[PDB]
C-alpha cells in the first residue's frame, strides 16, 4: 500500500491521473519524482520549468553544478539528484525532443530508466513541448516500465484521450 490517491488503473504496473505533478509530488512527496529534463539540464519549460519554479530553482542550482562536473546527459538518459521540497529524489530522464529532430526509438531507453526505482511519480516521457505523441509515449511506458509508475497528466482534455483510447 502506498499514499497515491485517485488513479485509475491501466495495468498491473501502471496508474494515471489527471493532476499537476508539482502539486501531486508536494502532497504526496514520493521517493522518486521524474523530470521531463534535456541533456543540459536547462529547465526552462514544460514540466522540467514548473518542478524548478517550484523548488525556488534550487534544482537549477544543483544541476548546474551537476553539469559542470559531469558534462550533458544522453538523449534516453537519466541521472539521480536531490527531490528538494518535492520529492526525496528527482530522477532527470531526456527523452527525445522531436522539435529537436532526436529519434523517437530513444523513448524506450528513456523509459528503461524508470526500472531503477520500484515506485516512481512520472510525467509522459517527450509530450508536451517535447513534441511526441502522449498516446505513443503512453503505449511504451506500459511497454517498457516494470516498476509501479503514477502518471500524472496536466491537461485533462488530453488525460481524457489517453484513457479512452487506451488498448
Ligand atoms: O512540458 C510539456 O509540454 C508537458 F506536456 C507538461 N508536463 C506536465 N506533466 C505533469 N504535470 C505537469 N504540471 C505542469 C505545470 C506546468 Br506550469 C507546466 C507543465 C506541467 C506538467 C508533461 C509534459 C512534459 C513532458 C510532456
Amino acid at each position: 500500500v502506498n499514499s497515491f490517491s485517485g488513479y485509475l488503473k491501466l495495468t498491473d504496473n501502471v496508474y494515471i491521473k489527471n493532476a499537476d505533478i508539482v502539486e501531486e509530488a508536494k502532497k504526496v512527496k514520493p521517493t522518486v519524482v521524474v523530470n521531463a529534463a534535456n541533456v543540459y539540464l536547462k529547465h526552462g519549460g514544460g514540466v522540467a520549468g514548473a518542478l524548478n519554479k517550484a523548488t525556488n530553482n534550487a534544482m537549477q542550482v544543483e544541476s548546474d553544478d551537476y553539469i559542470a562536473t559531469n558534462g550533458p546527459l544522453k538523449v534516453g538518459g537519466s541521472c539521480v539528484l536531490s527531490g528538494h521540497n518535492l520529492a526525496k529524489h528527482c530522477l532527470h530522464v531526456v527523452g527525445p525532443n522531436v522539435n529537436k529532430g532526436e529519434d523517437i526509438q530513444l523513448l524506450k531507453s528513456a523509459y528503461e530508466n524508470f526500472n531503477q526505482h520500484e515506485v516512481l511519480l512520472a510525467p509522459l516521457l517527450s509530450a508536451g513541448i517535447f513534441g511526441a505523441d502522449p498516446i505513443h509515449s503512453l503505449r511504451v511506458c506500459v511497454d517498457t516500465v516494470r516498476t509501479n509508475v503514477y502518471l500524472a497528466v496536466f491537461d485533462k482534455n488530453l488525460y481524457d484521450k489517453l484513457v479512452s483510447s487506451f488498448l
